[PDB]
């Protein structure tokens, strides 16, 4: 929609903002996953024991 | 300050950076917390046994 009704040297702009906005959603995300993996590890190892 | 003294368009872009700044601060608390909860799991699940 952006380019649908704005010239490029401004649409630029507005979608390097989302790209930036979204990437950090799947920095959050990930270092979530990595966080909690951890805890399902640790009681993998107290299963296993 | 900046929406008083400067102009409504100006000041949605730089409070837009505040908010931003401020939540990235705010984010980078919360990871940190879980990072040292896992910590002090840890620790308590030892004392327990």
């Amino acid at each position: 929609d952006i380019f649908s009704r704005l010239d490029p040297p401004e649409a630029e702009v507005q979608i390097d903002r989302l790209i930036t906005g979204r990437l950090q959603s799947l920095q959050t995300y990930v270092t979530q996953q990595l966080i909690r993996a951890a805890e399902i590890r640790a009681s993998a190892n107290l299963a296993a024991t």
